[PDB]
């Protein structure tokens, strides 16, 4: 039934993102006005009636998702200084000044990069509940990056290993991306896991 079939499959990916997003709206209702607009027939409101209608709910919705990111944000935060405090007493681990953490799993001998090097690295990171988010060995390939032109926990990290060294860390929000993070599976105030392999360094420091 191509056209009708066509219309449910959209009608179902829309009621799948209402009610992901907590939206009471009403197909039926939302139907006839669809038809009533594609038939240029007479529309039950007026222009300003439903523009004022579409500011009302991006208003609601902006307040909505103000309130989802903020929740977000204390439980995020709660969480990770609970991981970062059992993570505290695992075996091999290391509590930096700053709060990041590391553990070492094998130590290199080559140049230790500073803040205007270029360092090749192989990687994955993961959130708290082991939700992988990033991966070199998912793109076959390693990674190129300025040491200061990453979150800073990986900047204070780079700077104390030796290039050959694979280290796991463990980085508060605050070394990330902090309250900043607008999208995906990374939210504002999200505690992250990496492990990291260096391989090389462009200079000294």
């Amino acid at each position: 039934t191509d056209k009708d079939k066509l219309s449910y499959s959209i009608g179902a990916d829309l009621g799948k993102n209402f009610k992901n997003q907590g939206i009471d709206v009403n197909p039926e209702a939302m139907a006839k006005g669809m038809q009533e607009a594609m038939s240029g027939a007479q529309l039950a409101l007026t222009e300003q009636q439903m523009k004022d209608v579409l500011n009302k709910f991006q208003k609601d919705l902006m307040a909505k998702r103000t309130a989802e990111f903020n929740k977000k944000a204390d439980e995020n935060k709660v969480k990770g200084e609970a991981f970062l405090t059992e993570n505290k007493n695992k075996p091999g681990v290391v509590v930096l000044p700053s709060g990041l953490q590391y553990k070492v799993i094998n130590s290199g001998n080559g140049v230790k990069p500073g803040k205007s090097d270029t360092v090749t690295v192989e990687y994955t990171g993961r959130l708290i509940d082991g939700t992988v988010f990033d991966s070199t060995e998912k793109t076959g390939k390693p990674a190129t990056f300025q040491v200061s032109q990453v979150i800073p926990g990986w900047t204070e990290a780079l700077q104390l290993m030796p290039a050959g060294s694979t280290w796991e860390i463990y980085v508060p929000s605050g070394l990330a991306y902090g309250p900043r993070s607008v999208g995906g599976p990374i939210g504002p105030n999200e505690t992250l896991i990496f492990k990291i392999h260096l391989i090389s360094v462009k200079k000294s420091s």
